[PDB]
């Protein structure tokens, strides 16, 4: 590898130099004869050895002593020697409140499929690893929600329930967020609700729950602690905050029926830090709006609305070259970022995230000399080249600490 | 290792074994993408195995691999380059590795059409005026009086670098951009740089918002020099809008020939500098590229005002509403003008049958992510959600640095 890596803006002619990539420590996927850039998860129960986790826990440490710019010092030194005493009788190490809290920071600031990440100092670390039992998961995982919250307010945190340890006691939540909507196949072939969850649903039914089987029901938390089987919880109604969708011009978009709810929690990756696995470590910030009025609203393996808005659009849907689609596609988005700040809860434009997110990257190239980042992610799922982000060469590599996907725990678990 | 793409909305799953014959570099690393970077980073002896590989893959495409025809080529290709440092392609050779320069162009979402190419053999060229009788030609026949026609005009191949063949426009009709005393720029403001060169050597600029550039070109080495197209051979579309009836009062046009002419061939390790192709516009080139990035024409806040949009705060998505709205007005006054065009849902939708067609035919189709994708509405084309393995064949397109750069006069 060459030392300095260049990108440039080809709408503002900036130009930024790239040092940080020295540091990537695992593979991209891509090779000098093919890129995988695209590839949604470019790649056994076992865990990491005595002789693999070392160097791993040398590493994350130096990088937190040097941080704190205290690299070489004797706390330092003497902060090896205990974690090479403790994987050397253990097989394991423990991580300081201050080193967990620095490594979800830094997770959170290496992701380089984040538009979000001028956030990423301001994030409040829940540490959960006292934990032993389910119950105990959802009575953390309910705090955190109505933290996270904040009647609103939103502000981003995570819980981090305990690590990682032979691999037959994981701490898991099985739900991909910790607030989605049910999805139900009919006999029909048809399906009610959110067509994403239609597996999840059926694993939950299966295991107890009793399903309203209406269009926006809100799953139950099935949570995994120490490697036992799952158990559900209904979260408190209460605790979630959700958004009817109308808009500020057509008075028939309430007709519609759609909500959405106010808080994005991820809860199915793992956090890895130190050579350590997290595999249960909800996470929260706030909305772009495009997530849910593009995605959510607008795929077609998902609540698709786009056909029955351009019906009461009155467009013209007969040819794809009126543009039926883009031009209702606008009005949901609109509905959709009209709706929140309505209500005062917290969401952000892909106009505004994408130049705070500029922003962010040219002072991390500034202060770290370098800040990763997956292009086909950043830039919005509609009006791209109209953001700042589209006309943006990046640089994609992976730092640690990090989040990292792992597979469905249903896929892996042996039930007791 | 056979390498799968998945579909993420079809779950419809391909296998990559072309990547296997890939040789060229992407700019990757195992540890470093560089996907969203726009360019990443001869001799008798690195000659001769470059054009084996090529005519092998030529006689393997028309099932003679291993035929007397084929071991005849490769040693009359031996002695050529013995004798001379390089060869020429004989006619059909370079047609078929005109075509699989397209096929192999990873950034095209166009080339579901990659086969019907109509090439036209300029290597006897001489001198400008020889370029310029070959540019009009080429013209004429793509246009077809606005039933366009993709083609591609190949001039003679680099010899020792001081002799190059190169059309110095960046498409053969592009419209003048002018810096301005109060900073602004009138026209486009990509060519500003091109126009006033052209301005330097002699054109006399209309200083317009939309004057057809002059074309200049070079041939063997030699200054350029400056012709005037004809002008009824240049199509141009009045912009108007279906529902907006003030959409004309902007006063919009647009030329129906898009065609790329500053981009290098490169075949069985011959290198063509100039080489026009083209074919027809997809909508949002125009509509949202042309006339929406803020650093070319930038009309979005001029329509939105027309529209009477809220534009104090961006949530409202005034931009976003524009957008559409001028591209609904391109597609619109090219289709009423009976001039090709295709919008982004059925060309995206082309590009997912033609690599449908690609892989089961040929085992894989290199693609690129970040340019296949439109500029707008991306996530409800087909495209955003089919995954993409990227790498490079050849017969190529390639970048050039422009010839100003470079140039001694
Ligand atoms: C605070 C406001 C935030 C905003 C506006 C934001 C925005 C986004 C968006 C729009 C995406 C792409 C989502 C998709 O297309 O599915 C994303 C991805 C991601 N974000 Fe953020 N985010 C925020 C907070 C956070 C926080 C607090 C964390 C972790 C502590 C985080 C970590 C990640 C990760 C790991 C991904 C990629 C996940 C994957 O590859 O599937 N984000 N973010
Ligand atoms: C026939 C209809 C065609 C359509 C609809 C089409 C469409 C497109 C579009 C939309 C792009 C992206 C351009 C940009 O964003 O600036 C592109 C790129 C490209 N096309 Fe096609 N194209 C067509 C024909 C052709 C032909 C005839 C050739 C050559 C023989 C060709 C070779 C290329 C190349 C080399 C690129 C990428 C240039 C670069 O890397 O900068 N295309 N095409
Ligand atoms: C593969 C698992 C997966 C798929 C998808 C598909 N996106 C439509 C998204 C995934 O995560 C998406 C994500 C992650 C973190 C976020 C943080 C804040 C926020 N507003 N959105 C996020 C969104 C994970
Ligand atoms: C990197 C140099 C470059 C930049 C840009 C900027 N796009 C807005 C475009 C470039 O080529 C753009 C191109 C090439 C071939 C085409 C063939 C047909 C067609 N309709 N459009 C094309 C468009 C090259
Ligand atoms: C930075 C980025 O690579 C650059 O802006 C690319 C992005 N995708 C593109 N896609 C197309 N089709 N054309 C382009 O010019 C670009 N520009
Ligand atoms: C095939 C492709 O990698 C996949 O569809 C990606 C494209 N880019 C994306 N970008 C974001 N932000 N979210 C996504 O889910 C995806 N999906
Ligand atoms: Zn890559």
């Amino acid at each position: 590898c060459p030392r300095f890596l260049k990108v440039k803006n080809w709408e503002t002619e900036v130009v930024l130099t790239d040092t940080l990539h020295l540091k990537s420590t695992l593979e991209t996927g891509c090779t000098e004869y093919i890129c995988m850039g695209s590839i949604m998860h470019p790649s056994p129960e076992d865990v990491a050895t005595k002789d693999q986790l070392f160097p791993l826990a040398k590493e994350f440490i130096d990088q937190y002593y040097s941080s704190i710019k205290r690299f070489g010092s004797k706390a330092h030194m003497e902060r090896l020697e205990e974690v090479n005493k403790e994987i050397d009788t253990t097989s394991t190490y423990q991580l300081k409140d201050t080193e967990l809290i620095y490594g979800a920071k830094h997770a959170w600031r290496n992701a380089s499929r984040c538009v979000g990440r001028i956030q990423w100092s301001k994030l409040q670390v829940f540490d959960a690893r006292d934990c032993t039992t389910a119950h105990g998961m959802f009575n953390y995982i309910c705090n955190h929600v109505k933290y996270a919250t904040n009647k609103g307010n939103l502000r981003s945190a995570i819980t981090i329930f305990p690590q990682r340890t032979d691999g037959k006691h994981d701490f898991r939540v099985w739900n991909s967020q910790l607030i989605r909507y049910a999805g139900y196949k009919q006999p029909d072939g048809s399906t009610l609700g959110d067509p994403a969850n239609v597996q999840f649903t059926e694993i939950c039914i299966q295991q107890g729950w009793k399903p309203p089987r209406g269009r926006f029901d809100v799953l139950p938390l099935l949570l995994q602690a120490n490697g036992n089987d799952p158990e559900l919880f209904q979260i408190p109604p209460e605790l979630v905050l959700e958004v009817p969708i109308r808009h500020p011009k057509f008075e028939w978009f309430k007709d519609l029926g759609l909500k959405w709810y106010g808080l994005p929690a991820v809860s199915n990756m793992l956090l890895e830090i130190g050579g350590l696995e997290f595999s249960a470590c909800p996470f929260s910030g706030w909305y772009m709006g495009t997530e849910i009025g593009v995605r959510d609203y607008c795929d077609n393996s998902r609540y698709n609305i786009l056909e029955e808005v351009a019906k009461k659009m009155n467009l013209d849907m007969r040819k794809t070259s009126s543009l039926w689609k883009d031009q209702a596609l606008v009005e949901i988005n609109i509905a959709v970022l009209y709706s929140f700040q309505s209500d005062k809860v917290t969401i952000v434009d892909h106009h505004s995230a994408t130049e705070s997110f500029i922003k962010h990257m040219e002072n991390e190239y500034r202060c770290r000399g370098g800040c990763p980042a997956d292009w086909v992610w950043i830039v919005p799922p509609m009006s791209g080249s109209i953001t700042p982000v589209f006309h943006q060469e990046m640089l994609n590599y992976r730092l640690t600490p990090s989040f990292e996907y792992q597979p469905d725990p249903w896929n892996t678990h042996v039930w007791k």
